[PDB]
């Protein structure tokens, strides 16, 4: 029994994290095999960040600008190249920490743990979601550049995250693997927001069925609904639409509690027009979008790595 | 910016989690050195577990009745001696992945990481707080066993809980390193119930010092309290009393924000009588009490 918001275990992640300083710049890289991948914006002064030309900045390097500290060793940097946002640090050492991995791109909605990190050390392990709006609500400071995001599937680390900066609203943005952005979002200092955020649907569905499977049943009703009437409804609440996909994705949940999906959504429209009436869900009065309907079954199957 | 509920990388101790058995049953212990850690009643029948006399049941087993796994490894158990509710399992091979490590008790209030683990394998890792009734709300399945609970400080890993059992109420009770129970609790299947729960006042005047920290005052009132009416309206809430040794532990963020421990008391007894009408603090619609004065600090700008 029990739910809690948990990440993957972090010590695959842990043995790659190192600290990559350009000149007064210091931020995380992530060493594997021969390469060491961190925010281009390193090479970047304050200044630099206004209107940064990074081929020209870049250009202007090398290859012993970049100290490349891993625990107390320092790698030696033997070539450079960028690939959209991320620098690639060629070393001349393959790190013989590094996991099976994959660089994978997630879709908002998808949920990864972050391994926050300042100077090349690891502080703290989190989970979160992509939101809607493509920004994820971290917990970062200064020096947290480069820290990444993944999950773990069997024993593949799947990298889907670096983080590169924050907005002015305290949330943050960063990159897939390959240095593509998640969201309409550029590696400058400028003013940047991001976009009204939505209720990741398919998750507080999962989130229902996991306080089920805990024994909370207090807002199941009789009730039943049309995927077209249920998004109607959502869309009035800032939800994001709820597709046959994802209908079939909470199919093992809904056999499991006998709760059929569209009885599940019923429960969640009456949630949206009438709140929770002084009740909580798994210890929460918000209903929670961070756990994908996949994280529920391997919370409540126990799956390991 | 951003305020989360972080847990401490489980590297460290993902590396000491191994696989016990002794007969049918199978749960997780921690390999520091050459000890491998683990519920004495790994030792127990479901039957045992009624009224076990573990002396007795532990005189009756050798070294070779305990199968440690450690990855695709069988360790050679070379000992073995119980120490209050935890196995020591002495073995043949030192854990070459030991980190730098202590054993140390925490009182209630006290936060940290949870390695949730089954069959010796890491599945998770999710931060709690030792209750006020001596239990953890933690999320475990039959099999986690074993798991323990961290915190890390510099690079020196200090164990302070080692999952047993789970209450009928659906939450978790434990021992320290050292197999003293946090709690009334015994390692037996007898009729066991937590005592009322309260909340963390001390955590959750820090959370409201991270609230402002990271910008977030809207709570806050031209109101201060002496600590004895502070605890009067407290008590009514379910509420644990705050000390003087609290008060004094806030006392860094109290002056980082220029807010009182007694304004910011006064402020807690208003949101108990108010509710949050709507608005949230830190993203949450309930007083978060899982964030010591320490957290916020480590966490915090
Ligand atoms: O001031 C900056 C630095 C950097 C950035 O956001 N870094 C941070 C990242 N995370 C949490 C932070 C908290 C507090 C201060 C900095 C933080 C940055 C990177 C880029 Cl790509 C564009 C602009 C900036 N502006
Ligand atoms: O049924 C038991 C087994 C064990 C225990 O609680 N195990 C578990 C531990 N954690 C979460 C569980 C979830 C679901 C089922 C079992 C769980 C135990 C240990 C002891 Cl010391 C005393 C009594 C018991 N009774
Ligand atoms: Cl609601
Ligand atoms: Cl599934
Ligand atoms: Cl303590």
């Amino acid at each position: 029994s029990g739910f809690r918001k948990m990440a993957f275990p972090s010590g695959k992640v842990e043995g790659c994290m190192v600290q990559v300083t350009c000149g007064t710049t210091t931020l995380n890289g992530l060493w594997l095999d021969d390469v060491v991948y961190c925010p281009r914006h390193v090479i970047c002064t304050s200044e630099d960040m206004l209107n940064p030309n990074y081929e020209d900045l870049l250009i202007r390097k090398s290859n012993h600008n970049f100290l490349v500290q891993a625990g107390n060793v320092q790698l030696r940097v033997i070539g450079h190249s960028m690939q959209n946002c991320v620098l690639k640090l060629k070393v001349d050492t393959a790190n013989p920490k590094t996991p099976k991995y994959k660089f994978v791109r997630i879709q908002p909605g998808q949920t990864f743990s972050v391994l926050a990190c300042y100077n090349g050390s690891p502080s703290g392990v989190y989970q979160c979601a992509m939101r809607p709006n493509f920004t994820i609500k971290g917990s970062f400071l200064n020096g947290s550049c480069g820290s990444v995001g993944f999950n773990i599937d069997y024993d593949c680390v799947s990298f889907c995250y670096m983080h590169h900066m924050e907005l002015p609203t305290g949330v943050h943005a960063g990159t897939d693997l390959e240095g593509n952005f998640y969201g309409p979002f550029v590696d400058r200092q400028t003013a940047q927001a991001a976009g009204t955020d939505t209720t990741i649907t398919v998750n507080v569905l999962a989130w229902l069925y996991a306080a089920v499977i805990n024994g909370d049943r207090w807002f199941l009703n009789r009730f039943t609904t049309t995927l077209n009437d249920f998004n109607l409804v959502a869309m009035k609440y800032n939800y994001e639409p709820l597709t046959q996909d994802h209908v079939d994705i909470l199919g093992p949940l809904s056999a499991q509690t006998g709760i059929a999906v569209l009885d599940m959504c019923a429960s969640l429209k009456e949630l949206l027009q009438n709140g929770m009436n002084g009740r909580t869900i798994l210890g929460s009065a918000l209903l929670e979008d961070e756990f994908t309907p996949f994280d529920v079954v391997r919370q409540c199957s126990g799956v390991t790595f």
